[PDB]
């Protein structure tokens, strides 16, 4: 699913829990 599958990707900075990605609500 990484982020869900709604993301780039995993983004274990870009966007999982990252301010750098912004999709179902990861970031930082």
């Amino acid at each position: 699913c990484c982020i869900x599958g709604e993301s780039p990707g995993x983004a274990p900075x870009n966007d999982y829990k990252c301010x750098k990605g912004r999709g179902p609500g990861g970031c930082y």
